[PDB]
């Protein structure tokens, strides 16, 4: 059982089963693979599509003619296949000219070629379907407080963001764009470091409606934050447009563990917030098989993600769909919270003496939430114990 | 050298100073303040205001009669000082009433009584002289997953504070808001946990414009991120109202030190800031004194967080006047990151070989940014070890 | 399924059920509880004994009389309900008096006190049959740097349990000591803050045998610490005498939670290694029924605690009897960590050519590990999808 | 002023301003260093001394030639310069081979290698002058719950670790070892995380006075512990043998900052105490020139590294000097500190009646311990506002 399809939506990056080992203090453990070849295992493997950055499918600095090439044997694989692509992003973190940014460099000459970079995979991406495109400012930020005056970086950042826009809407492409945040690593701190930082941002945006963001469970959980917290108001306002799915063990490096891996719990209230809501965009794994693993242990851990995840959905379906369940969240206020505070109005609330003069604090004040049962109903679910 | 005086516009809430003691493990080790005392012994030691909520005022559940007996003790101390009071806040948060929330509690009717009572403190802010309203939303949040649904919640939060904005329209009051995040304490996660999220839930309000963020150094650096940083991106968005000025080390429990204490390079990079933005705004403390300390410690541990400020203005003022500094500082390229990428449009980038197809990668990428040296330089300043 | 009995050893201080819900921003929600209430109700769900500070027992400052009837009528409901006490513990931190430490303090009058004050509950300890005691030194440390000369306090804090020993040796008590570390809170930084410190500390004592650690699972979290690896290093050294379970959601203030929430995967390999280590001392559960609940969510949170420990040790016994789990150990080379590395010796180490001269890099580096398949088949034993 | 001098026992590490930069995000920036360069520019900055991997001196699988030729250039820089070695090293992380470990790899042979490869070096330290080998278990690990038994990989590190100590014995060397900790990076976790698990390891080991500790100071901090704790709990115990000086911006990946940056007052509070406590091992800095510097920004970084250092030195000194400072440690009781608790002894204590009986609680609990007033004497010691 768990076995998954292509109806679930499943997508993994290029660069995630196909990292090489290489970390900050070691060297490669596995060969690079062709993307051909990644594209046709995952098919075997249940998935939907693959992501990309530019440099996974096209070497940095090849001629058009070997650019050609390179996209027309990934194009072939995806039709033997039925693979799609659904989100393209823009590698402006390897190369040394990125040191100190793409969109935000000190240097303007390297921010022009940031944007020249985006905009040529902006077309491939539209030409493979793709219709969300992925920014990560991996090296937007800084080691030391002098380095960066911030709010010139904001506005740098801005009118990157608004180039693009106005590329795309010139083009007449129907592709929008999703901003990755991370709060830390490579650089001491990155720029919009948190899923609230880059909400905030994309309202200052010339055409708001265009941007949204792709946060990421590790990421987020780097800054001891609560990811279904964070994708929740993400989804009140509109603009969970794609997301990123791993493991982290706490507030420490990048891990980009399988997916279930990492914090559990929080796995499964994502996992019942992203049905109960209706999100419809991919699930894509963002995640690094650890480099111990040899290539079978590459393919063991990326079944991992997919199946984790349908464990998971069944076991969040069984928890909503409980009658038990349903009477703990009634007593619990639950539907209570989903009724508003004043639909009668200001006027009328000043007016209401049982809200104030004659309310019974300690009668209210004495009423338990029962949310204890209610987290052991959801323990009981996720565990399979509800016997 | 180094002496307040009231036109540095430092502020201290009643609740730092009074703070009595009592911590999640131990009693009270020093008597309830009279707030008259705060107010006469803050003002000899050259504060130029103080702020306070509701309940540390006035007891909760006080009589009309006791209301104003103690409105009018503490008017006369501020007469008698010429202590300001800038900013109010309402209490939410300690009575048993608020264990699940105000604004955001399943139960109607406590939000509807959390309404209220805040109602009745803005009228008593602005009869003082208060400019600024905070709202911190202590127990607003969760300690497990099915407790609250945060779509919900949110609609609940925007409900409250758009009835807020109503109130204060009608009644033609000077008054504007500013939201205070924390990420968690003394919920196990709190909503709008950052400056971010809370500057892009502003946007979702029916009058913006009246709301504002009062961040709060330690609340910032429980989630690990750069307090600076923060500070910078709410400047950028002309939405800081206010601040909290205290000391924090790293991520753990929210410790209200003295402002200089704990992240010492972070006070010297927003001061810095502060000073180069022009923040007109108060420089409030939110501190505790240590409950190790008897009265005397309290007002050195208060006069500490006015004299660390004001040492770190000059060698701020200091660092950015020397012209070495400013040599280091067009060496790595501060100025280019202040103007446009592409002033000369979307069009002419595009057409810009320079910009792309004949960019000189490898010459970019062997500049050095030189933010080391800069970073020595402000090291030095910080220190008065230069010349 | 899942019933606790008396067998499974799970122990309860009084101080957990009996919290009432006063945190640093909030008054008490529920009201005191009678310890011989408690003693009947954990009885009835199926513990085995309780736990007590002094201080919850006897009110500080009783009279030898109104001491004896307090202990008297606990003594009786421990004869009727059979309970037993298997550890006690001394309040030193909650009276003002030890607000810069017990046996730390600066002052030499208060570490007098704070020893008598332990020396006087080791006698009833003794007369209740309890066979550890506890040591938490939570007002041991510091929050700024010049407070305390931390070579003078472990000085001060060796004296002590050196003359703690002494005393229990003179009496002939058949009684051991465990220290319980944790990192910080209510202190800036408490000594001692780990596993690690706790365990090389002991060794510097007069009569180390009589020492161990009682590490608890949140404590060594709020460190980002592995409480698995922390508790495999005091099995390993012998030293393991007691453990507080509960649950932690990562660095922040010490939240408490039920055994299971918090860091569930952390919870299984925890079970797993007690149970497979044979650990045969009380399961006891150091939690805090959160503030929102009323009485009966006091109950159910304590029922949780045992249940969620039952169903991780019957996944962790599927987990190591399956014969896949058995191979796939095999594959990831667990039985080859258990053999010696140079039982020949270090002359036959040096003198074998094919561990250096002739040993072929290249192909050790190519071996898999194998890691994520046997970490999928323990998320499948977890989930109960062993399908 | 604040030059350094080869007499400040300043030493670095090849590989410290020898990193080319390379981060998991990013290629080299900068090209390799030839040691003999860096020998002659970090004496003519004033250093001691350098440090070294094997790998960093000797590539890894150099011919016996090669190796006999890279030595040669070596010794001859050294010569030239005065420069001395006083700690060597081994890299068991780079190489593949290494991927689960050194001394603790699950696979026999692979511990035999790693073995066999510290003792090869251990000759070449000795004949170099090392007095200290260090070894950093950086591989030593798991990212997952089942992939190692912990009791198990420490048998095989004791087993490690007294192997090395039977070579020295036996070939007649005077070094000795010091085990670096880290909680994490590039393992999920790390075995020996802290300063406190790697000194209670070291009391199991058949020598123990051959052990010692390198602690790092980012190292602790990835924890949320206190560094100069930390160092306090080693010099107790008599093994604090060497130390790597850096800065780190709290809880996250490595950071390796110059000395200075990150936490400022940890490192004045860790300078006070190394030159109070009189030691007199080597100032090692374990740091990297951030990617973003060219080789002028490397020598920069480098001689930032010693200024911090002796401008603290000189401020710690200021404050150890004022008799101002002198009055306020009295006032603290820091003296009382430093005496005895009960060198009466046990019967003495157990009949004193002012310690217990007749002891004024309320009268002790109300004496303030004056540590704010002491703190801001020492921050305006080490910003240089006094006088
Ligand atoms: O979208 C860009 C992707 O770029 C890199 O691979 C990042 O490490 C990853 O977090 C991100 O999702
Ligand atoms: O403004 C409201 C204030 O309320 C409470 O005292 C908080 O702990 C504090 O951080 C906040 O600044
Ligand atoms: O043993 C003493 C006990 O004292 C306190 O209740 C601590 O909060 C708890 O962590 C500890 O287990
Ligand atoms: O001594 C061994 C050294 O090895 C590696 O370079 C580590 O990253 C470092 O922290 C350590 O000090
Ligand atoms: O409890 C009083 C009840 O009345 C309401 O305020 C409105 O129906 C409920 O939300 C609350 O739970
Ligand atoms: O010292 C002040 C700080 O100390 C604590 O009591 C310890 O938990 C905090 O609640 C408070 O903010
Ligand atoms: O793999 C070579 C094998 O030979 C051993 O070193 C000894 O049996 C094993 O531990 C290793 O896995
Ligand atoms: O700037 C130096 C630091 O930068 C990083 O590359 C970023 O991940 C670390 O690996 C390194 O220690
Ligand atoms: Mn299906
Ligand atoms: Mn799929
Ligand atoms: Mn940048
Ligand atoms: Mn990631
Ligand atoms: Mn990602
Ligand atoms: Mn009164
Ligand atoms: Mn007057
Ligand atoms: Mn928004
Ligand atoms: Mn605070
Ligand atoms: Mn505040
Ligand atoms: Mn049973
Ligand atoms: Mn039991
Ligand atoms: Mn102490
Ligand atoms: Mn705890
Ligand atoms: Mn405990
Ligand atoms: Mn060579
Ligand atoms: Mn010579
Ligand atoms: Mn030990
Ligand atoms: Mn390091
Ligand atoms: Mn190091």
């Amino acid at each position: 059982n768990y076995q998954p399809t292509p109806e679930d939506r499943f997508t993994f990056g290029l660069w995630t089963v196909g990292w090489q080992g290489r970390d900050p203090f070691g060297d490669a453990t596995r060969r690079a693979l062709d993307p051909v070849e990644s594209v046709r295992r995952l098919a075997e493997l249940g998935a939907h599509g693959v992501t990309f950055h530019d440099d996974d499918l096209i070497p940095f600095g090849s001629s058009d003619s070997e650019r050609e090439e390179h996209v027309k044997r990934f194009r072939q694989a995806l039709d033997d296949t039925g693979m799609k692509v659904p989100m393209a992003t823009t590698n402006l973190f390897t190369h040394p000219v990125f040191k100190d940014g793409g969109f935000t460099a000190n240097d303007r000459d390297v921010r022009r070629y940031a944007l020249r970079k985006t905009i040529r995979n902006i077309d491939l991406a539209v030409e493979l379907g793709a219709e969300t495109y992925v920014a990560w400012g991996g090296r937007e930020g800084a080691e030391s407080g002098g380095a960066k005056d911030v709010r010139d970086a904001l506005d740098r950042m801005k009118e990157a963001f608004d180039l693009l826009g106005e590329y795309v809407t010139s083009q007449g492409y129907d592709i929008r764009f999703a901003i990755e945040p991370k709060p830390n690593e490579p650089r001491g701190d990155i720029l919009l470091p948190t899923v609230g930082h880059a909400l905030a941002f994309i309202e200052r945006l010339e055409r708001p409606e265009l941007y949204g963001v792709n946060p990421e469970v590790g990421h987020e959980q780097m800054a001891g934050l609560n990811f279904p917290h964070g994708i929740a108001q993400a989804l009140w306002a509109g603009k969970l447009f794609h997301i990123d799915l791993n493991g982290q063990n706490g507030i420490k490096y990048d891990q980009d563990l399988r997916f279930g891996a990492g914090d559990l719990r929080a796995a499964f209230w994502l996992v019942d917030l992203l049905e109960s809501a209706g999100y419809s965009g991919p699930r894509h794994f963002d995640f690094k098989p650890p480099r111990t693993e040899d290539f079978d242990g590459v393919w063991a851990s990326a079944a991992g993600c997919m199946r984790n995840y349908l464990i998971l959905k069944e076991r969040a379906a069984a928890f909503r769909a409980d009658p038990e369940v349903q009477e703990a969240l009634r007593a619990s206020r639950l539907d209570e919270l989903a009724r508003p505070t004043a639909a009668d109005g200001l006027q009328a609330l000043l007016d209401d003496r049982s809200a104030f003069e004659e309310f019974d604090v300690d009668a209210a004040a004495a009423r338990g939430m029962a949310f204890e049962r209610l987290d052991q109903l959801a323990m009981d679910h996720l565990l399979g114990a509800r016997g």
